């Protein structure tokens, strides 16, 4: 919509207070004119047909219960798009500015969030097995890094490149989550998985075996569920990740760490340059070789641990 762009307050799902950019125009409407073409948040309504109504609101003020997924979905992409901008010089997910829409309150009791091809997407949950998804900034960064990737590499969605896929959605949704600082973990959505239960979380980078995921490449899933293992596989890739950013010995094999900002950078530059649609595992550790070449040269300790990681999970 075409209006005043201003600033309001709400309560995101965690209850934490926040600001948010809105545009007025007889209501307040949850657009952000603020970061490129716009973050713009709609009300799915507890139906499926998307993207649903953008969020209006009388008096821009958020602090309804029914408010709380829409405040941090549309706070938390913001928080994405200037990770993205500031760190790596991209401009929103197709580097020219592309306008972030995000749908919540979608369906009833939907454990899930996901980016559809055009826009993101976030579940309200159940209430025991999660909280509204979008309360998760791991989460949000998650999805829309399925973007970028849409748009980069472009790796298709099942096998091994299912698995990059999926984990390349989780470092740089655990980068946000550190960029943001906000309580930053090596854990996929401990902020919003099973309300009940402290301490857990959907996945593990730092111990993909905590939840039954494999750490190295012995223990792939090679089998069909899941798309042949996208959520699965990935601990591989996630693990491998966790090494080079923080050191460690993994199955004998000793990593020195080189911090999460060079990791970020290899694996951006892998991203957008090297990979490809059916990229595979070992595809992957060339690119990352290469990629931390580039920056840091043939013979550098960077390029060193990248090395170390794949050998520690067994990708050759
Ligand atoms: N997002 C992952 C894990 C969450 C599962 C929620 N029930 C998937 O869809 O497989
Ligand atoms: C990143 C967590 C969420 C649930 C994602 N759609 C899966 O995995
Ligand atoms: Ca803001
Ligand atoms: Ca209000
Ligand atoms: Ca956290
Ligand atoms: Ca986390
Ligand atoms: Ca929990
Ligand atoms: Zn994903």
């Amino acid at each position: 919509i075409t209006g005043t762009s201003t600033v309001g307050v709400g309560r995101g799902v965690l209850g934490d207070q926040k600001n948010i950019n809105t545009t007025y125009s007889t209501y307040y409407y949850l657009q952000d004119n603020t970061r490129g073409n716009g973050i713009f948040t709609y009300d799915a309504k507890y139906r499926t047909t998307l993207p649903g109504s953008l969020w209006a609101d009388a008096d821009n003020q958020f602090f309804a219960s029914y408010d709380a997924p829409a405040v941090d979905a549309h706070y938390y992409a913001g928080v994405t798009y200037d990770y993205y901008k500031n760190v790596h010089n991209r401009l929103s997910y197709d580097g020219n500015n592309a306008a972030i829409r995000s749908s919540v309150h979608y369906s009833q009791g939907y454990n899930n969030a996901f980016w559809n091809g055009s826009q993101m997407v976030y579940g309200d949950g159940d209430g025991q097995t999660f909280i509204p998804l979008s309360g998760g900034i791991d989460v949000v960064a998650h999805e829309l890094t399925h973007a970028v990737t849409d748009y980069t590499a472009g790796l298709i969605y099942q096998n091994e490149s299912g698995a990059i896929n999926e984990a390349i959605s989780d470092i740089f949704g655990t980068l946000v989550e550190f960029y943001a600082n906000k309580n930053p973990d090596w854990e996929i959505g401990e902020d919003v998985y099973t309300p009940g239960i402290s301490g857990d979380s959907l996945r593990s980078m730092s111990d993909p075996a905590k939840y039954g995921d494999p750490d190295h490449y012995s223990k792939r899933y090679t089998g069909t569920q899941d798309n042949g293992g996208v959520h699965i596989n990935s601990g591989i890739i996630n693990k491998a990740a966790y090494l080079i950013s923080q050191g460690g010995t993994h199955y004998g094999v000793s990593v020195v760490g080189i911090g999460r900002d060079k990791l970020g950078k290899i694996f951006y530059r892998a991203l957008t340059q090297y990979l490809t649609p059916t990229s595979n595992f070992s595809q992957l550790r060339a690119a990352a070789v290469q990629s931390a070449t580039d920056l840091y040269g043939s013979t550098s300790q960077e390029v060193a641990s990248v090395k170390q990681a794949f050998d520690a999970v067994g990708v050759k």
